[PDB]
């Protein structure tokens, strides 16, 4: 087999209402000897925890194992170690993989709306641009909205480092010419650990 | 046994007919007891004998690292050849292939905006100058940003991102002195890809 730890999403370590979880996926897994034990500890001291999802049989004929543990926020946040160890009868010995958040500072994103370019304009949907500077670590969540809706026809670029040793991203929200024209209000919402109470908006309109 | 990365041709150097792009068949974790590798070279599964390939080289971890080298003609690769590295050694079951080509899809012409700082950004020392460049299609891109014919030296380009309509974009930005800006220095974000007339659009941000 083979064995991948995955972090929590961004968004889901920021608000108590969320489920943060660590994921240990287990690859390769083969019909002859199919059985994974899987042990899980935080700072080294073990935890009972974990799920087990039902296997996926692969299009390989090999066994996707997944297992998944629940995290406090302000454990992952803190920088809690979170160890899966892994074994199976095909191993040698058993697999440790180890996660944890990023270390250092954060640091506050800076978040700057920008409207379409005028040479935009000309087209039937045009691009609305939200900046997002200087945060760290690269964890971030970024939605947008309009009268309190979700607009959901927006891409974001991932975390790219900048030279200072921050991250920056862009988020693009299209929408139809009209919608901006007519002075519709849109707002870049932007989620991240240094931010106050992890959440801030800028609005951008005509 | 080894193990083969084969690495396309940098998206400058298929776009210029002064540049010369090249494919690069490397094969690492060659052994000792079976050291010897040979290479073959297929365009479009017709085997090419011009490929440059070196002698191997040990690495500190006692395995050797074999690097073949094809030139590819700046047409074929635009034209969507596919380019496969054969990688024969006597530690294998069987050869290892590995094939690469420009990806799959009707070229599609970028949009190039720039974008000034945010009123907001001015109370900062610097600045930051955008340029989006969307609707491009394969994602293979340059982006570069001047002033007064000279490269500006910090800026960032994100990758390239899949957009919902299978085009994709990107956003580079350019970080200047607060003054600069203020002073009406004019920025150029230039953009180079195949979907452009003679390769290359550039536009122009002062205030
Ligand atoms: C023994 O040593 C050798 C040599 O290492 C050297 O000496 C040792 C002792 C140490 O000192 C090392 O620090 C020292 O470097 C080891 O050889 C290495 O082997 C690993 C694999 O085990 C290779 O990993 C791959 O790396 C490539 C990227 O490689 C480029 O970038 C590297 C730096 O980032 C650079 O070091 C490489 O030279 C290479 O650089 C590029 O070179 C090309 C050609 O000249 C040039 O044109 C470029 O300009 C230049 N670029 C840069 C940035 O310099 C990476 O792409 C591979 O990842 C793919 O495959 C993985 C599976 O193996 C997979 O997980 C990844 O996702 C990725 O998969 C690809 O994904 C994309 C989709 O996005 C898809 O399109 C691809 O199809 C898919 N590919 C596949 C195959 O599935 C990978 O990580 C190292 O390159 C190699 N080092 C060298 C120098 O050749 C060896 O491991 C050691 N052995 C043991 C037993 O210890
Ligand atoms: C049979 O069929 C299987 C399915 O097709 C296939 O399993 C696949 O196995 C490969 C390994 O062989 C495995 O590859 C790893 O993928 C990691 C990323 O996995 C993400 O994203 C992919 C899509 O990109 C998804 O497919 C995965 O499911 C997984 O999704 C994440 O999962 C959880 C859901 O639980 C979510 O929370 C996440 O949201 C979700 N993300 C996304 C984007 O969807 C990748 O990290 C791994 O890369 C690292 O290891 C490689 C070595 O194997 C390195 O080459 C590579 O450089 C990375 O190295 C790490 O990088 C760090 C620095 O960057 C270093 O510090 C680390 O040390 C370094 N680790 C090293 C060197 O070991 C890796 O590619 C696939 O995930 C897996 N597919 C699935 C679906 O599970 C089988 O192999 C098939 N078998 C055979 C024999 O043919």
């Amino acid at each position: 087999p083979s064995v991948f730890l995955f972090p929590p999403k961004p968004k889901d370590t920021l608000m108590i209402s969320r489920t943060p979880e660590v994921t240990c996926v287990v690859v390769d897994v083969s019909h002859e000897d199919p059985e994974v034990k899987f042990n899980w500890y935080v700072d080294g001291v073990e935890v009972h925890n974990a799920k087990t999802k039902p296997r996926e049989e692969q299009y390989n004929s090999t066994y996707r194992v997944v297992s998944v543990l629940t995290v406090l926020h302000q454990d992952w946040l803190n920088g809690k170690e979170y160890k899966c160890k892994v074994s199976n009868k095909a191993l040698p010995a058993p697999i440790e993989k180890t996660i944890s958040k990023a270390k250092g500072q954060p640091r506050e994103p800076q978040v700057y709306t920008l409207p379409p370019s005028r040479d935009e304009l000309t087209k039937n949907q045009v691009s609305l641009t939200c900046l997002v500077k200087g945060f760290y670590p690269s964890d971030i969540a970024v939605e947008w909205e309009s009268n309190g809706q979700p607009e959901n026809n927006y891409k974001t670029t991932p975390p790219v480092l900048d030279s200072d040793g921050s991250f920056f991203l862009y988020s693009k929200l299209t929408v139809d010419k009209s919608r901006w024209q007519q002075g519709n209000v849109f707002s870049c919402s932007v989620m991240h650990e240094a931010l106050h109470n992890h959440y801030t908006q800028k609005s951008l309109s005509l």
